[PDB]
């Protein structure tokens, strides 16, 4: 195929004026200052940049682009999209195992794969983990490399690379380039946007697209690459680099002074001749299970932040398996409850600060894949929180109330202790919802930490310990209802005083005198504002449900209405 | 003013090695790439490596280093220590009042430094805040030419610049390199290392020593800057740079090449001819009242970090003020008074994250300093806290106590209300230290913050509340007395339990009956196991006492055996 675009334009201040610049199959590059449009009009061919403000046209061999462009033609990234914790041969699966396995059995995939593991200069590392900036693995001169296939698993016709060889090691980052050449003569269209070379590929290239100040500049057909600037008065000379004066005067030795030469140019007069001649989804059940299968083995593959929930969740069970130890039936067995049993529930929402980074670490990977046609966005929100939020927010739960049962003595039965730890595994859910909500959307966490704890910190406030609930006359007895370790701490006060007793020596089963005592346990419950009835003990546990459902939607709500672009 | 230097050495692995060169008066430079030695000799002749891994020697005009070496010669930084929140003559004032001062009085520093910004370009701006990221301001063209003129008070003899132009956009990068062109004709031996110019003051210099891979260059003497690489092989051809061409040797058109040619260069054997020839703490208390008039000014001008922590403490006294209001004397008001008081020890303590900001955000400040000889270490110390931390965590105590005090309804005295707005804020103090002395002289906050709130837990638990202290048996009863929040919890319910009855309608002055009823205010005091004596109650103030100046000293010791380097 072959590329075109004819009086381009954009607004976000217009940003881009009328460019007119062809592109033909071969070896592309768009050069130019960072200030420019080096990174902008990339974003403009793919699809990438807002439908709003774009006026020209711009074509695929005469006819208009498709409905379905942009997924079927690769966008490699500067910053790494590919997973840190995974293997290479796992990594190509990935890609593999969406885009085109809809027909195609189980043994057709591997064989495409495997033409492209022998191209790259893969086989020796095909089977190693491709390490992050905190643990070791594969060099960053070979993971470049590793995300242009990734996105060559289908068959492309265009590859828009976007700088691959910034920060990248100068001795091999040519590596890049002599395979892109060898790469490029089989059909391909290779375009993407260079910075700074200093001179070694400016004779290895094709066609250049200079740009400067983010207005124009030709220099399309390039091999000659020079001699445009040379009967211009600034001229590039012995002991100059050529790629590096052609901008300079804007670093200061105008750029209206050499953009005026076009309109008595040597290559716009016959540009604008073809560019005014040639005028006139699959699979959803497949996918959550196969998207479940990354998320499962990033965690076993990094097992620095797994069992950094686990560790520091039994020794915390032990402490306070040895500050209570035993707790006794005599005058300080109320209070000693109290806090036991309000450390529990204000710990499982305090320790849910750690579900920001289940959305917002990898925000720059999920826009660039929904963008491509991976999967839909509610298979991926409903197979990411199936997949990692469920297993490491429910077993440190049932491990955190295992150990610290039968430490402290309490109700010894088997369906109230079946209970205790139902209610730590709902309210850290309905804890997590929250964190979920308000953090998936954004691209820091300083903004929604600071934001969470300050409102964890309200909802510790009318608790039922340092309030005494039912004292508050009117007007701040509505906000009781917003707080999600009160219906945690009510559950758990329900089947905990029931039927026992906190005065030894005397009796008051059915004797009671002396009031003022608090000596039992069904009046106790009575004086915090809590309802005597086997129903009171799930009027809970059905708030926390509907608590769970309202803030999941609005996290996927707010998934989908975001800036894809 | 001329330096010299022959066969230098230094290990940190051996990361230089042998180097010949000489400095002469005029404009030098220092060439290369970023991870070779071009940021590595200027910190070893400014006397800011350490000298134990160096071996070589260097002379100032054939003598050796003084022991006064390092103040007289400033040390002009790539990232500016310049105060954000400032203006700058009084920026340059605070330069001047330090170094040189001493035997004249307040009508000397003016007369010189007004010569100083009659030089410069200041003579438009020279009363406005110079501005940071966060708050604009002056731009960064004269935020550098800032730095350079506050080492340039007393009248040095070198100015060992660090790197003026990274990311110093180019078009007027080249001012103040113009700018230390004229300064540099009157005696200023001017040694900095540029960061890869592109043509133009290559051959506006006077003396390069370029450098490569850490190793060892040549070309010492400078005015034709090229005539050594058209003899060698790798020559530097037309249409190419001459800056770059002479270093692209580290990417392959071998290093070690060109290393063997300077055994017969003609530089090598002329310069070892001399080489081998010339071979053969001021007023105290002046001080620590001068730095507390800076960051008292710094926030008075930002008001971003000052009124910030005062709208969060008076809109936390009304929502404490009207949840509990009017609290009663029934029979449901020890949970209601135990909770108010609770909360406000705790929230004096997790108020303390936010003064571990105080020592860490300016170490990259205080390093540049102490090294230069400003000011003694204890006098920095003992300056520092007088003025950030005294007024800024005494004021958000005593507005937080008068708005809550009669809008509760506590024991309306005149004395115990003066020992409530006296534990709070001895309490913030003791809190306030103890983020001082693990945060101090580190380079990363969330470090520093996991680790304190990790332990802001563990004292949160032995806090006579959620335990009932008198029941931890044997060997975690020693714990008891590490926990700053008991300290401060125990003289406030001293002070509020004594003397009340929460019992209506009966009497219990003599005449108690029907146990386990706590209807005194004494009675729930000894159940807590609290002494009911006047000593009890200032125990914890000598004890909180006692917490402040061990932390407090740590904080002080551990900045003397810093690595000042
Ligand atoms: C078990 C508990 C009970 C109460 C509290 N918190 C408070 O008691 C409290 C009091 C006042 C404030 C208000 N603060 C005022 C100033 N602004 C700036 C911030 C909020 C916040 C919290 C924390 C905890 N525990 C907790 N909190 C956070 C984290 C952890 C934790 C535990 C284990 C492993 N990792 C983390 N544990
Ligand atoms: C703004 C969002 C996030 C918070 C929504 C809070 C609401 C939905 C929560 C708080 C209190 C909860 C209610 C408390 C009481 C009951 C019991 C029963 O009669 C129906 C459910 C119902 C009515 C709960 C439904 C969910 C509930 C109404
Ligand atoms: C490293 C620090 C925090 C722990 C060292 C202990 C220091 C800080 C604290 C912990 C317990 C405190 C002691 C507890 C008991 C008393 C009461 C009285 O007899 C004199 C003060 C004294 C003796 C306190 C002095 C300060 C003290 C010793």
């Amino acid at each position: 195929a072959v590329l075109s675009f004819h009086n381009i334009c954009y607004r976000v201040k217009e940003i881009l004026s009328n460019i007119n610049g062809i592109m033909k199959p071969g070896l592309n590059a768009i050069l130019g200052p960072t200030g420019g449009g080096k990174s902008s009009l990339l974003d403009v061919l793919a699809a990438r940049k807002d439908p709003s403000g774009l006026s020209g046209d711009v074509l695929i061999n005469g006819a208009p682009r498709p409905a379905n462009f942009k997924c079927n033609s690769g966008y490699v990234v500067q910053d790494d999209v590919v997973m840190g914790t995974l293997t290479v041969r796992e990594n190509l699966q990935f890609s593999a195992a969406l885009r085109l396995a809809t027909t195609m059995t189980n043994h057709e995939k591997n064989e495409r794969i495997n033409r492209v593991i022998q191209e790259l200069g893969l086989d020796k590392v095909a089977d190693s983990k491709v390490g992050t900036q905190f643990i070791r693995g594969v060099s960053g001169g070979e993971r470049k490399r590793t995300s242009i296939g990734m996105e060559l698993i289908t068959d492309p016709s265009i590859l828009f690379l976007d700088e691959p060889t910034t920060g990248l090691d100068s001795s091999t980052a040519n590596a890049v380039l002599l395979l892109l050449k060898r790469m490029s003569k089989q059909g391909r269209t290779i375009i993407f946007s260079i910075h700074q070379p200093r001179y070694s590929i400016f004779k290895l290239f094709d066609s250049l697209t200079l740009l400067a100040s983010g207005r124009l500049m030709f220099h399309g057909p390039a091999q000659e690459a020079l001699g445009y600037f040379e009967s211009a008065g600034y001229h590039c000379e012995a002991y100059n680099n050529p790629a590096d004066f052609f901008l300079d005067i804007i670093n200061g030795d105008l750029i209206e002074k050499l953009a005026e030469i076009y309109v008595n140019s040597s290559f716009y007069k016959e540009t604008k001749a073809e560019l005014h001649q040639l005028s006139g989804t699959t699979s959803f059940c497949h996918q959550l299970r196969w998207v479940s299968k990354r998320s499962f083995k990033n965690l076993l593959g990094n097992p620095q932040a797994s069992i950094a929930q686990i560790i520091v969740t039994v020794v915390l069970g032990l402490v306070i398996g040895a500050i209570y130890f035993g707790l006794k039936n005599d005058s300080t067995g109320i209070q000693n409850r109290a806090g036991v049993l309000f450390f529990l529930t204000t710990n499982q929402c305090f320790s849910s600060v750690s579900a920001v980074e289940l959305f917002v670490v990898e925000k720059k990977l999920f826009i660039h894949e929904y963008i491509s046609g991976y999967y839909r966005v509610s298979s991926y929100f409903l197979g990411k929180l199936l997949s990692d939020l469920l297993p490491m927010r429910m077993l440190p739960s049932i491990i955190f109330t295992c150990i610290v049962y039968f430490m402290l003595g309490l109700k010894p039965k088997a369906d109230a202790f079946f209970v205790m730890m139902f209610t730590l595994m709902m309210v850290a859910y309905s804890a997590s919802s929250m964190a979920l909500a308000i953090a998936a959307g954004q691209s820091v966490v300083s903004v929604a930490t600071l934001l969470m704890t300050i409102c964890f910190v309200f909802m510790m406030i009318f608790s039922g310990l340092l309030v005494n609930l039912t004292t508050i006359a009117s007007w701040l007895s509505w906000l009781q209802y917003f707080s999600i370790p009160r219906y945690g701490f009510t559950a758990l006060q329900h089947n905990e005083f029931l039927g026992q007793n906190f005065c030894p020596g005397l009796n008051a089963t059915g004797n009671n005198p002396c009031n003022y005592a608090t000596c039992t346990g069904e009046e106790y419950l009575v004086k915090q504002g809590i309802d005597l009835s086997p129903w009171g003990l799930w009027k809970n546990h059905v708030a926390l449900a509907c608590m769970i459902v309202i803030f999941l939607t609005i996290a996927y709500l707010k998934l989908l209405f975001l800036k894809k672009y």
